[PDB]
């Protein structure tokens, strides 16, 4: 909490942010990183393979069932909230995130480039179908498609697979607009979007990076929070409606 | 703060408000009975007199030209901010407002009943033309009227008058729902709006006021909140979305 932060928000010509798991821990979401994301001795890494679905769809869709019905129960916690309000106030323009849960429109945001898919998508593994559901699905049954009769998966970017085409290149626009990043609950890692904030800071925009660990990304990003997404952003936006009474109005 | 009073709104089964201008005061709109409502030593109840305009249209307008002049042009506060707040997580059910700037539904509220009009209407004295104004009109000129020709006025209620149409029925309907009401910035002196909390309360229901002064309504309120509604409102609406995550879900 410094005035130059505060000013920077304040003043943003085009601010937008970019959240990770880790924005989501404190509603009860386990990361992808941390010790709250090993599931019966797995690592999360061990089933967004696209083999893993293949060598067991099985335990893969347990995993996934469980992480749905958890998401899908789950309330949107104060860091959600303060991004929410972040976009009503009008400073943050646009919201870019790596989770798959629906906690951010939960909390209410408008804008928001789902990098990585949603949960509440399950595509075909053999036609063209899509949909969305409202509940977990039962998994001891394989989910089997309504149309061509095939198995389905979960509507989520898996590793080694390639992100929704136009999705990334509005994210590629936001980044390559924006003047201001703030960075929040993201190990700074996984590409493409690692990439993303590094943009801001080549354009001499300024990078904003809320975190309770030290990142490869904090090393140069203009300003670093040591904490959790909740506090620091909350109280953060208390300080932004604030500073956002000054000049002409 | 007070634990009871959070459980009082966050419990609330059906929580409605009722604003007055001291809800759009920390905007800089002055209120109709404080120091800062004076204008050329006019008061304002002697100036929204059905009397005082035909005996003088040419001030009236002059008044109400420079009264536009700033509301359309005035931003929402943090008691402005906050009643929509509460109304997106849906605890506010409803926002009865005498005020006739349109601040509120600018902060963001959807369920607003005006019940003294709105300085953004302009009907006619005579026909039953009514349009709507989106910037303050030259004073000098009386306004004209394309259907009879006749002088036109702005849309609200003076002393003597009748409230809109359906209105005093509609927040009828809701106080008689309402089993808890927030009071916000209202002297609790001109009828029938003062009346509107009563009735909640001689149904078992909770008042809660929200004003600098005490009023006829302190007395009997369930919680009398002695401050600026800006600053009230916003710490309210804050505790209220924060323990708004407790039981079942
Ligand atoms: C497969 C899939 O859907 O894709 C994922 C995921 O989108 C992506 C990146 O992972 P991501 O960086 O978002 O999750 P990670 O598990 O890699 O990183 C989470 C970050 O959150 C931080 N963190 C933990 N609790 C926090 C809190 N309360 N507030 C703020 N930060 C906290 C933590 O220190 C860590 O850097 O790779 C994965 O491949
Ligand atoms: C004709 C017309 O325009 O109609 C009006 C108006 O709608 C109605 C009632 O007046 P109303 O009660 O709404 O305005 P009033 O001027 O009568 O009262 C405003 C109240 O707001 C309080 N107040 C002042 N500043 C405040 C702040 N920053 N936060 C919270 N409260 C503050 C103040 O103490 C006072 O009781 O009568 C009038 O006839
Ligand atoms: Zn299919
Ligand atoms: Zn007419």
């Amino acid at each position: 909490m410094d005035e130059k932060l505060l000013k920077t928000i304040a003043e943003s010509k085009y601010l937008v942010a970019l959240t990770g798991a880790g924005v989501s821990a404190e509603s009860g979401i386990p990361t992808f990183r941390g010790k709250d994301g090993l599931w019966n001795r797995y690592r999360p890494e061990e089933l967004a393979n696209p083999q893993a679905f293949a060598k067991d769809p099985e335990k893969v869709w347990k995993w996934y069932a469980w992480r749905m019905e958890k998401v899908f129960n789950a309330q949107p916690n104060k860091a959600h909230q303060a991004f929410a309000e972040l976009e009503r106030l009008g400073v943050l323009k646009c919201l870019i995130t790596q989770n798959v849960d629906g906690l951010h429109e939960r909390a209410g945001s408008r804008n928001v480039i789902h990098l990585h898919g949603s949960l509440r998508v399950v595509r075909c593994t053999s036609c063209n179908n899509s949909f969305e559901v409202e509940s977990a699905p039962k998994i001891p049954p394989l989910p089997k498609c309504d149309k061509c009769g095939s198995l389905l998966r979960p509507g989520v970017v898996w590793a080694g697979e390639m992100l929704p085409p136009d999705v990334l290149d509005a994210a590629m626009r936001e980044v390559e607009r924006a003047d201001v990043i703030i960075v929040a609950g993201t190990s700074a890692v996984v590409q493409p979007a690692a990439s993303l904030p590094l943009i801001v800071k080549q354009r001499g925009g300024a990078i904003i990076e809320i975190n309770p660990d030290e990142t490869p990304l904090t090393p140069i990003a203009d300003y670093s929070l040591r904490g959790k997404a909740g506090e620091v952003m909350d109280e953060l936006v208390r300080h932004v409606r604030k500073a956002l009474s000054l000049k002409l109005n």
